[PDB]
């Protein structure tokens, strides 16, 4: 049914917001950077 190029709606924002918490995490700014220090600097 679904046309694979048709445009997103609203609902899908939730989904596209998804996946990105589930990479990244609420301390994900912390983590990034102390490994870069303790693995460049």
């Amino acid at each position: 049914f679904e046309d694979e190029s048709a445009p997103i709606t609203a609902e899908d924002s939730w989904a596209v917001i998804s996946a990105f918490f589930r990479e990244k995490g609420l301390v994900s700014q912390q983590l990034d950077s102390f490994n870069q220090f303790v693995d460049y600097t």
